[PDB]
């Protein structure tokens, strides 16, 4: 893992390079079945406590079954509808007549089986729980008589253990309108997930990747409820396919860059916009503005292209030349010089203004650097914490090399009188045009 | 269900009509009691494992009881205080002396009972768990001797099952400062909720509505902890009363509308503001800006007026004439032409700019539409996915009719030199006044 | 508890005073160990149901152990890395050879013990669960033979109870990448937390404070996973140290202040910015802009300085003189006069504009106050609810004294023609300078 960082003194921004990205570009759906028992209440003369315990657990089984039924009778729309059409397409096929009977026959003797549906896909189905065999074989002879037979206490415990997975799956599907993410161990055990990864149409290097990051895989997966019909509970798990592997990725960090005059009210500020994760993707750059869309593990990043923006690759030139014409680099302006700090991958940017006490300390040496007014940076080599005012941040102690790219702060190139200080989604060149417009009103009204 | 949609080419916005709204306007509180056992530790000479299991579960019962006590001794304020005064008013009455004794007497023989409190309301109380009868009858003869009696293994399992609901209710009330939402199956089982709906002072059509959408009802309900006193645990469930039923509701979708010049830096943008859910409400329009405030089920919408804004009904004319003087329609401006798409109820708005590759595909036919630069729309009829750059969205496959309302994009009516490009919460007429002000500075400085 | 409030009619803002703050300034780490059993599968000829139940629970024990191992083999970075360096420093020491053996020896006979690590700290270690003794003593004689011995049903239940805490701790550490907050009862029981508070190097008054607010303490704590190695599961709990106790704190509430002309489009608005919690802190003021960073219990506030801004104490003069030169008080401007209300600690600010029906009611008297157009305030004395349009808010019924500070609304001091209506993070003096600039263009172009 070659993680490196670059602080640009001129724009008060840093870029953390060297990350290998795995971008989600496709979906792999799989059908998960639970064999249920079509057992209407069959209540008999019962008294001894083992029978009461069985009848109680049996009512919890019926309530979970009717709840999954009212969940499929009326399914509320979810904010995930734009990401689940593939798994939903499998559920719509399962609703066809005879289709639940097909998977019901293929999984008659085995747990796993490939099934060609009436919509063509050769989908892979599994069978993680068998309640029809247990209730109809171990319980009906106990409840299908004039008076109930006495089950042994081992059966009471075994039925509470088996029925448990059904109750938790019904709880998640009910509170989330049939669509859950991340995918829990109740929907798919770690053992079942690794077996599903092994059976995926991916390279052996991708199976090793998803198997070594199962929690991230779970967080980028969906579990979709299909149907309860004819003693079968089926639901689709939608797993990520990372069509982009090992693509270069980097993270942009930005902090306010103000002037440091001694008279308050005479200072102007500037901040680069669009901080977050950038990855090379198909001749363009995929930008992820939201913080939860990229999970990081050491050297590696796992992003979902669902919540990304597609930018031309020239967007990276804002990191090397912000005044560069191939790309209109974006900034925001204000006159709000409040001190702050940003913890980067290998150090910390500190924007210190006013009377704020900014410093960087080592746990055993004490304060090793005092920041003056302006925007500065310190590496994690020898630094443990950074204090800005009354706030103390912890520096990431990850190994890597930092580079301080010295340069004049670009905020000094601007005349304060004509500066646009109210700008939000503004470009470097847009700001220069507003300055030419305020300068033309004085050029004409001097001549 | 008559769901229809209208895309306005002129403003790059769409309106999804035909939804029937159910707006929350009132609250129905109900008291939920759990009979507890005032049993101080009564530890005796115990050794056999059944006694250990009982004593362990009994300590978990005392810790849950003392935790509910420290929860009512000091109750942290919650961000829900502006929505729970009705249920809280019932809890303040329960704290009166003799009032817990009243409900304790009315529920002596039955589970449900109406109780007239010392604040007048005829409230409906229930009794979902009876631990006083079970501990004092089944457990004290086992622990109230010199040496403990041996309980059978059926009692150990039955006590872990009954004590379980207490522990989960105490967990939710403890982590949430006594106020939980949504209302879980631990606070109120699906069986108890449907019975509470049946006993509500609502029409039979509203009971069928809440009973068919119990999860949405749960998400729009509160469970408030009252008091633990004199062998009684009481808490109030605050359920929604939908005074507005079947009111017309619609959803506004907006997307950036920019000019498409070939020289970057010469383009101006405009976006309609206030996207979200609108419902007719009491001679006005209730607007819901936040995304989680309206749950949708097929044709129907369930909103809470707690987080809504009240607008004049003329706000709908921004959908028919945005240049119309009865209402100052709102826009935001910029020069940020980044491509994007919005998945609507029956199609997709696509704002394509620059070199971005925007398209709409069918699963079996491939690309069926390529968007050019500007703002456009495509219906879900025959369309499965929409790609903008490296991002792929899924189109909602819901049945309904779309209408493409052709019209000149209003961004073309604006001169770029005098356009206000930094506007956030700006009106159509506000922007026109800023244009008259920049045009007067050139009219006077030409004459 | 002396809670008081002050409404400033001139700026449409209120300040709730009298709160005693407890600001987190340090961390107290403690090591929590669980003795595990290094037991490879030792599967034997087993058939009777008690053996099946044991073997099932034993596989759930191994899966939880391997999951904690893959969690420590690859630990994903978390957004909490800037707040956990202290507890992480203890985990890095535990990874040293012989260091897990040290705590393994000190806790050989007792549950609690102070341990001097190979990094100096005298840390306090505990031992909350002993699975090595239970599996190796109660289970291996049952599974380490040619054919498995029959365990009694008491052992099956006791092992499911003991193994349970391991499975829930592994679930939380797995889904959260080894760092959880708040700290659950699974990580640390209420009994263990109070005992940890008693053993803390704090005054007796701080132990009473944290013990009376354990849920807030839990919400401001972290549980960090260390290592699984040599039959020991260790994880660090990072508890808050409140170096600031009983410091004066107050909460600023702001609401839009517009003009009330009868011709729409001629009104200008202004809103004070930086609403939230303020606390005196080390010669400065700690401001908390985010809503979840301060938990309130009656009179008291518990904040974390991690997400605060440090402001000069002159920031309070925006509450007494907003036109005052020692501090540049901040405002935002617009022309968006939409009615709204803010529920304060002791009353409600109501900003009423247009045709909106704003009122304040008592539950038994009905409407007791009708607001006219402008910004106004009403105390909670005699008031239960406040209605703005179709929205009804509940007034906090907390006891305290309100003071209505009468004054001319400052929005009336501004000429509408030259007002800057697009301002976001703007100062009072910044706005005055933009007004001098628009007035100079007319002074020179009249002369
Ligand atoms: C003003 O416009 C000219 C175009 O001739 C350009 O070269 C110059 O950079 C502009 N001024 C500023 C301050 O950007
Ligand atoms: C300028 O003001 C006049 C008022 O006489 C108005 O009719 C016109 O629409 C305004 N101009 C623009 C571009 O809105
Ligand atoms: C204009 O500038 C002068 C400085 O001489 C200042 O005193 C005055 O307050 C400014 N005007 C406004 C409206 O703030």
């Amino acid at each position: 893992q070659n993680i490196t960082e670059e602080f640009y003194q001129s724009t008060c921004s840093a870029v953390s390079k060297g990350y290998l990205g795995a971008l989600r570009t496709g979906w792999y759906t799989s059908v998960i079945t639970i064999e249920l028992s079509n057992i209407k209440e069959n209540k008999c003369n019962g008294t001894d406590a083992k029978v009461k315990l069985i009848k109680q657990e049996l009512d919890k089984y019926k309530n979970a079954v009717t709840d999954l039924q009212l969940l499929m009778q009326s399914t509320p729309a979810t904010g995930s509808g734009s990401a689940i059409c593939s798994g939903v397409a499998v559920c719509k096929v399962l609703h066809l007549e005879g289709e639940v009977n097909k998977i019901k026959s293929a999984l008659l003797s085995t747990n796993k089986a490939v099934v060609s549906l009436s919509n063509g896909p050769s989908v892979l189905t599994s069978k993680v729980l068998d309640l029809k065999n247990y209730i109809d074989k171990q319980l009906l002879p106990i409840v299908n008589k004039q008076s109930c037979s006495i089950p042994n206490i081992e059966t009471v415990i075994e039925f509470q253990q088996k029925n448990n997975r059904l109750l938790e799956i019904t709880r998640e599907f009910s509170v989330n309108a049939g669509v859950t993410t991340p995918v829990s161990t109740y929907m798919l055990t770690n053992s079942e997930l690794l077996s599903l990864i092994n059976d995926m149409p991916i390279t052996n290097d991708q199976k090793k990747l998803m198997s070594n990051n199962v929690q991230i895989v779970r967080q980028q997966s969906y579990s979709i409820m299909c149907i309860i019909k004819e003693e079968v509970l089926a639901y689709v798990v939608q797993l990520p396919l990372y069509g982009v592997i090992d693509t270069p990725c980097w993270k942009l960090h930005t902090s306010p860059l103000c002037t440091t005059n001694t008279k308050e009210g005479s200072n102007i500020c500037l901040t680069r916009t669009d901080r977050g994760w950038y990855c090379d993707n198909a001749g363009s750059v995929s930008f992820f503005p939201q913080a939860e869309t990229c999970k990081v593990q050491s050297n590696r990043v796992f992003c979902d292209t669902m919540n990304s923006l597609t930018l031309p690759s020239e967007v990276n030139l804002c990191n090397v030349d912000i005044f560069n014409p191939k790309y209109d680099c974006k900034i925001m302006t204000s006159k709000t010089d409040v001190s702050s700090s940003v913890i980067t991958s290998l150090g910390a940017i500190v924007s210190c203004y006013g009377k704020t006490k900014c410093t960087a300390s080592n746990k055993n040496r004490g304060i090793i650097k005092t920041f003056s007014n302006g925007c500065d940076y310190v590496s994690n080599k020898g630094v443990d914490t950074v204090s800005v005012g009354n706030t103390l941040y912890c520096v990431n102690k990850q190994e890597g090399q930092s580079l301080y790219v010295k340069g004049e702060p670009i905020i000094n190139f601007y005349d304060p009188l004509v500066f646009p200080s109210n700008q939000f989604d503004a470009s470097i060149s847009q700001v220069n045009e507003k300055i030419n417009q305020s300068l033309a009103f004085i050029r004409k009204s001097d001549e």
